[PDB]
């Protein structure tokens, strides 16, 4: 579990999407270290122009990478699933526009990270805050309430976003988020997330006990 997070792990993070008749493949690569809560990553647009702004994206683009302090080594389900993996399912309902549906498997494939996701746009405004490409190059800390599901012996967690819109309004996006691992107590991450294809850099980790 934790046996294969300690040290600098290599990341791949591939991405198919469907948005109102626009279809897009995202790759990531770069690295990520556990034991500090780091994840530097390069997403390239292999389509060309993206239909949708990266910030959007972010969200579901691998939190397995959160630190974990020394009294929660117990609760990392993520860390725990590894190698054998589980999988990333989640719908975003943007408030007064757009929904995604997606779906993504991560497992380990050698001895690099490798998190491939599916994803589905539906009724999303034209000359929207999405369509229109209104947000804002940015992406603020969020609390990640983390809750045990043992129905499906994984976990699921809810969230929602604040995406800054260009004209100093704030586009929502709720997050309703399920995880089961392939095979066999209420806690958040909280997260940071700077902006600079796209290159990223965060710091995520563990708190509430
Ligand atoms: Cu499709």
């Amino acid at each position: 579990g934790e046996e294969l997070f300690t040290g600098v792990v290599p990341i791949l993070i591939e991405l198919d999407g469907h948005v109102n008749g626009h279809c897009f493949f995202v790759r990531g690569e770069g690295e990520g270290d556990a034991t500090i809560g780091k994840l530097s990553l390069k997403f390239i647009a292999t389509t060309g122009k993206l239909p949708v702004p990266w910030p959007t994206l972010v969200t579901t683009l691998v939190q397995c990478f959160s630190r974990y302090p020394d009294h929660m080594k117990r609760h990392d389900f993520f860390k725990s699933a590894m190698p054998e993996g589980y999988v990333q399912e989640r719908t975003i309902y943007f408030k007064d526009d757009g929904t995604y549906k997606t779906r993504a498997e991560v497992k380990f494939e050698g001895d690099t990270l490798v998190n491939r996701i599916e994803l589905k746009g539906i009724d999303f405004k034209e000359d929207g805050n999405i369509l229109g490409h209104k947000l804002e190059y940015n992406f603020n800390s969020h609390k990640v309430y983390i809750t045990a599901d043992k129905q499906n012996n994984g976990i699921k967690a809810n969230f929602t976003i604040r995406h800054n819109v260009e004209d100093g309004s704030v586009q929502l996006a709720d997050h309703y988020q399920q995880n089961t691992p392939i095979g066999d107590d209420d806690h958040y991450l909280s997260t940071q997330t700077i902006l600079s294809h796209m290159v990223l850099l965060e710091y995520v980790t563990a708190a509430g006990i």
